[PDB]
């Protein structure tokens, strides 16, 4: 299957088959894929909650009650659920921890290259913190880029998924103590195999035409 | 090559081989991949500029001058460059045009299902416009999700890429009249084949460990 066929055949699963679980190899591949995502200045401004148990899924589904109840069964019936969380703030200590992990990983030949990268990344993060004043939105954008990798990657691995914004992030954040750890939930992605009765598995994919969305130069 | 190997082997290209051009089949596959991206409520709040000519690339590179000059040669030497643009605002007319494209595409059995989807999508877009007051950030997040699909997809198609935030979006917007058309440039992605002298092609990829970024439940 080509990556284009993966993009054409994936869809938002509206009903999972609660009997069908992902093999351990597919779960380990999902986790490696999202840890490896690109991010502006290698900020990696993310944390991931992975639920593989009925108790874990029930805890996440506390955030899909009332007006969000249409998403509850997607969480409960999926095999595995990934909660994508973004950093709520960014500071020099996080940037120094990041620079040290890259130094340990062999990215800097000398202290000159290391100091240079810090000064560059610092200039840039501070532009988002203090000049655009949008650092939380900028970090959540990197987390959405990560989600995109998972939606395409899941399809290429023949895994059904649905991205979910329709949840109460205060309830989910409190469920896992995320705000006191500097994180906030932004997207829920349940993973598994769609049920035969998934209405959306039998609808055509709808997108703007290429002549609408492309300007060629 | 598995999708995990695609995530492990891709990297941010810092120097392209200006002699090496993408085959027409690879360019058409990139364009189909990004048109097919998922987005919240199928908002597809995007437009794409694709430059395949020296003149096109020179026009985009006007936005990588002065403090952004470190990105100029990535644009000039790449085979093809994709500018990802987000909508600057969203209203009922865009939502009615979207609902009509989905109706034409066969997503609604009856006017009941159509009216239901409009009322649901409208409630939700209006929550971003008027309650969170973050509609432009919410739309740009969908465009970043799209970029993620391209970074992973390019790697699976054996195409080098680099995502670029380091550009002057006012200069790029004015270059293509985007703001008067309701769009703004958010990410530049040059595509092609890295040059042998790309320093970053010989550095290890650096990410947080799985024990840092995962909570298992
Ligand atoms: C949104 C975004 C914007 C980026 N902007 C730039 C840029 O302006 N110039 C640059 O050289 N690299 C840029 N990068 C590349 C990142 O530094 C890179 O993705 C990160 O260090 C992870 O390394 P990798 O892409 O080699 O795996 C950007 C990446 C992302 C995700
Ligand atoms: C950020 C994001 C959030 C989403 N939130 C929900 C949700 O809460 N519930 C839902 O059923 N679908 C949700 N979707 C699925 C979209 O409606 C779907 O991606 C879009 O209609 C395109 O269709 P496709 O994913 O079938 O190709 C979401 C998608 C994205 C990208």
């Amino acid at each position: 299957m080509t990556i284009v066929q993966a993009a054409q055949s994936r869809y938002s699963t509206k009903a999972f088959d609660a009997s069908r679980k992902l093999p351990e190899e597919k779960v380990a591949a999902v986790k490696e894929l999202i840890r490896m995502s690109a991010s502006s200045v290698n900020s990696q401004p993310w944390h991931f909650i992975v639920a593989s148990s009925e108790e874990g899924k029930a805890r996440i589904a506390k955030a899909t009650q009332g007006g969000f109840a249409a998403n509850e069964r997607k969480i409960l019936d999926a095999s595995h659920v990934v909660v994508f969380c973004a950093k709520t703030a960014i500071d020099e200590a996080y940037l120094l921890d990041l620079l040290e992990s890259e130094d340990k990983d062999g990215r800097y030949a000398d202290v000159e290259a290391k100091n240079g990268m810090h000064a560059g990344r610092s200039f840039f993060v501070n532009m988002h913190r203090f000049d655009l004043k949008d650092a939380h939105h900028w970090m959540e954008k990197q987390v959405y880029l990560n989600v995109g990798t998972l939606l395409l990657g899941a399809s290429a691995m023949e895994i059904d998924a649905v991205p979910i914004e329709g949840f109460d992030a205060k309830v989910l954040d409190e469920e896992f103590g995320l705000r006191e750890k500097g994180f906030t939930s932004v997207v829920i992605v349940p993973l598994g195999y769609h049920s035969e009765d998934d209405f959306n598995a039998k609808l055509p994919k709808s997108r703007w035409s290429a002549e609408t969305v492309f300007t060629e130069i």
